[PDB]
């Protein structure tokens, strides 16, 4: 009974955290009714030779062709197509060649040929461009090989055998595909979008309030989480902006977005985001450490520095709502000059010597501090030049 | 002509790089040929009833069932194994009932079972318990209920189906199992250990590099590539280490490894070793800048500051050399302690004041490396620690 709670309560968070899982939920059993009545009723006529002949294949295309994305399924139905065609093509030439041979060396050389083709592709699923790309695609060439060159049919029902599993592949594939385009739509292309906007938005967040919070008992543990927990899903993210890219490359043109649109633009955009949060880790560190200077040792520094972080704080700010609207931003200059601005004025106050009566290990924390900020501003303007380039490949409109 | 070299140099580097793909390849189709020969000749006897019936699932097992490591088909194995018995006897249960129920209601009263079942398991695939280890198990029972109640047949009819399912399932994953064990193994374990050692070298090899390389056409390029390329390699690889973990906890306890091995430490001391190379990031970009500081202020700090990288290089060397042969060190100790010994004469430097001559903008390059210098110090005295306790819970021998 305690177990059964906890588990109706995982299953709360799990819907409550996206509500698209319960419709791809539903999507999923439609196209398995949808497929199962399409070969139980036999709608234009009683459909034989090869279209009744086998009906679990379309359920089992089904079952396993049906994904969470769309190009995740496109990819995944367009795999399997292609593979069950290439290899029903070998499969029926095979059956050719050992039936032309003899008469007592065919199961023999059938699977002698089933031994080279398993071995020629399980090699190359190991190349890097296979694998990023149709690896699904050489293991259904396998499967479809090893089906027709080791069944028991001969000349005429290998042909209907072919012909029958390239039908289901194609019926169960399509009606896969309808359902996910068609019915409740979930883009991995907008998904990557929506992922690059929320990390422009925590590293923004990060950075307003590290200008406030550096020169300050359940709420210094609530700002622990609010300031750990968002870099550190930046961190973390590395694998799904790479899913997404593999996944949106397979997906056709829809509403906004073009025919063609810069997927590994965006994973470049994703990887200097993950620097800043590297610069970010660094200074977390050291606000969150037990050896702190006294407090106006930094408050004599407490002006440029607030005007650097806050000044790449709203330019992150600004990047983020021209990603969300997909216009082209001029926001973002305004803001990066500033910051520029900034750390010259901060290079002109060093040389005044205002650090002269500090004890060095002091100076050492603080210079870690000086050095960290005036990287990651200018991180933040590599990162502003490539969204603008990122934002003229793909035409965004122009109307700021 | 052209692409047909291309491509047999890309085989033979792929071949080079790891010669256990090609052992691999040959394993996959012996398997194929194993299976397909024991349902062909039959050799004890002419076995029916649901022995011999179905002869493409055992095929269709052993194709999608083999894996290049050991804990990756034992995986797939027992994940295909498990959801088919359930989904057997459930499927079995789904025809009594339905049956039971009517006549002409039968095909709309398991196909909505049907619907039903898959809408329950396709949400249950997004919970990240079930995601991280059996998801392809909840793809089987979803295949599986959907091929047993969506079939034409009757009450025996169906029981014979059902084991039929039930034994070329197990005939198919035992067949995989034995010739991944038992002809030359690819354990996931050795993969993990031998991966976390190589990563401790190359962290080791960029320590001591940068202790001669701080103070100095195509050689230039030759050395870029011999510091970047390598550290690069110990950050992109958080993935790996995942994926080798949750397949080295299916496998059983083979030589040295006992049946209990701590993997979650090993992802542990992966995530410290990651953080090293966070703050080795930071000090080559410093190193390959334009903006170099003049070399005799750097001579002024030469002395501690190569006694820490050093000390810590060596540090990092020993721990890999006990993990690569498994016993318990104390090297590790004295490395760290010379390196502690170096930060403090270093802090009794810094109190002397020969930094009063200086620019300080140079004095932030400094301070800069001075402070990635002591962190690096103190983090890898927290991996020392961690093997160490990574040492204990895997009982390594004590012959040292
Ligand atoms: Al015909
Ligand atoms: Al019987």
């Amino acid at each position: 009974m305690e177990k059964v709670r906890e588990i109706v309560r995982e299953g709360i968070r799990v819907g409550n955290e996206d509500p698209r899982r319960i419709i791809h939920a539903f999507k999923v059993g439609l196209a398995l009714v949808l497929v199962s009545s399409f070969y139980y009723y036999q709608p234009f006529g009683p459909f034989t030779d090869y279209f009744g002949i086998n009906a679990m294949w379309a359920v089992a295309t089904v079952v396993v062709v049906f994904e969470f994305s769309v190009g995740a399924t496109l990819g995944k139905g367009l795999n399997r197509g292609v593979a069950t065609l290439v290899a029903g093509g070998l499969g029926i030439g095979a059956h050719q060649l050992a039936r032309l041979s003899g008469a007592t060396v065919e199961p023999i050389l059938l699977v002698m040929l089933v031994f080279v083709q398993a071995a020629l592709s399980t090699f190359v699923r190991f190349f890097p461009w296979v694998k990023t790309k149709f690896d699904y695609g050489i293991l259904i060439f396998i499967l479809t090989f090893a089906l027709i060159s080791l069944s028991g049919f001969r000349d005429e029902e290998i042909m209907d055998l072919a012909e029958s599993r390239l039908s289901t592949v194609v019926i169960g594939g399509v009606s896969c595909i309808l359902i996910s385009i068609f019915v409740c739509p979930v883009w991995a292309g907008q998904d990557l979008h929506s992922l690059l906007a929320s990390n422009f938005d925590t590293l923004s967040h990060f950075l307003q309030d590290f200008g406030d919070e550096y020169f300050e008992d359940y709420k210094v543990v609530e700002k622990r989480k609010k300031n750990l927990e968002r870099y550190k899903s930046v961190l973390d993210s590395k694998s799904d902006e790479e899913a997404l890219a593999n996944y949106a490359e397979w997906e056709p043109p829809h509403g906004q977005f073009r025919f063609r649109h810069p997927w590994k633009q965006y994973v470049a955009v994703g990887a200097l985001l993950r620097q800043c949060a590297y610069r970010i880790d660094a200074l977390n560190s050291y606000i969150n450490s037990d050896f702190q200077i006294p407090v106006d040792i930094k408050k004599k520094l407490e002006t440029p520095l607030r005007r650097m972080s806050s000044e790449s704080g709203n330019s992150m700010k600004e990047m983020s709502i021209s990603l969300k609207q997909m216009i082209k931003s001029s926001s973002s200059d305004i803001h990066v000059s500033n910051s520029q601005a900034a750390c010259k004025s901060l290079s002109t106050l060093l040389k005044s010597g205002i650090l002269n009566d500090v004890e060095p290990l002091q100076m050492i924390s603080l210079m870690t501090t000086v050095s960290m900020l005036i990287d990651i501003v200018n991180l933040t303007e590599k990162i502003s030049e490539s969204v603008h380039e990122l934002a003229s490949a793909a035409r965004f409109k122009n109307k700021m």
